[PDB]
């Protein structure tokens, strides 16, 4: 398929109306291009405040995998074991609300203003750290809230097919799983998945100081092409 759209500062208005309401993934540039995490987070940055602090740490190259698991790790553990020195195995500091934690870290990052357009209120704008080495990979799943996905270092690859697709992309019938599908979209089973093939999507390569809009219930794969960090906020 095409890119997604990327657009200079759109006006509110205009950024309902053509991809909010309808529902409509776009990169917003000039929006989070001068704040303040762009110029100071840093390896360095990122051990000096949140060194010591415990994190969750998801093992293991992708999260659909029977040897995936989850551990915890000082930031300063995380950071030598898995991005530093020759990583034995993936490790990925994902989805976790680490502002809240390092209220310090909060002041270098501000809540998008689109985020004003739902009918939520500004505190339960959930506020999430990705944060991995190269190769980090998350599967094909969907959300259930509004997504802002903005990027602070390196770049990741990113695949987005809609929510009307559904069929096509053969998501688990567990329940806990119900938001993920089985296909692994690099490399995909199409013996097993054949209407995978045919599923239109949409892609990108999301690069620091943009902000990608994924609407809610849109499925979409990450996967970081280089030391990554990411924020996501969750709204509605
Ligand atoms: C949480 N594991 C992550 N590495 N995969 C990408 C995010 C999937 C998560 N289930 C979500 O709601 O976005
Ligand atoms: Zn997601």
């Amino acid at each position: 398929g095409g890119t997604v759209p990327r657009l200079h500062r759109p006006s509110l208005q205009h950024f309902r109306e053509q991809f909010l309401v309808p529902g409509r993934p776009v990169i917003l540039k000039g929006v989070a291009d001068h704040w303040p995490c762009m110029q100071k987070w840093s390896l360095e940055y990122i051990q000096e405040i949140a060194g010591c602090r415990t994190v969750p740490v998801e093992v293991g190259s992708r999260y659909t995998d029977e040897e995936w698991s989850q551990t915890l790790m000082t930031v300063n553990e995380f950071i030598s074991k898995y991005i530093v020195n020759e990583p034995r195995d993936v490790g990925y500091l994902a989805q976790h609300q680490l502002f809240d934690q390092i209220p310090e870290l909060k002041q270098d990052i501000s809540i998008p203003d689109y985020c004003s357009l739902g009918d939520g209120e500004e505190e339960e704008i959930t506020i999430n750290a990705w944060f991995g080495p190269q190769g980090t990979i998350s599967p094909l799943h969907q959300d259930p809230q509004q997504n802002f996905l903005v990027q602070v270092m390196g770049r990741k690859y990113i695949r987005l097919y809609s929510p009307q697709e559904s069929g096509a992309l053969y998501p688990h019938d567990t329940h806990l799983l119900h938001n993920t599908s089985q296909v692994d979209v690099e490399n995909p089973d199409l013996e097993k998945f054949p209407k995978f093939a045919k599923a239109p999507f949409l892609s990108c390569i999301l690069s620091p100081g943009e902000i990608l809009f994924i609407p809610v219930k849109y499925w979409h794969y990450v996967r970081a092409l280089d030391l990554s960090f990411s924020v996501s906020f969750w709204w509605s």
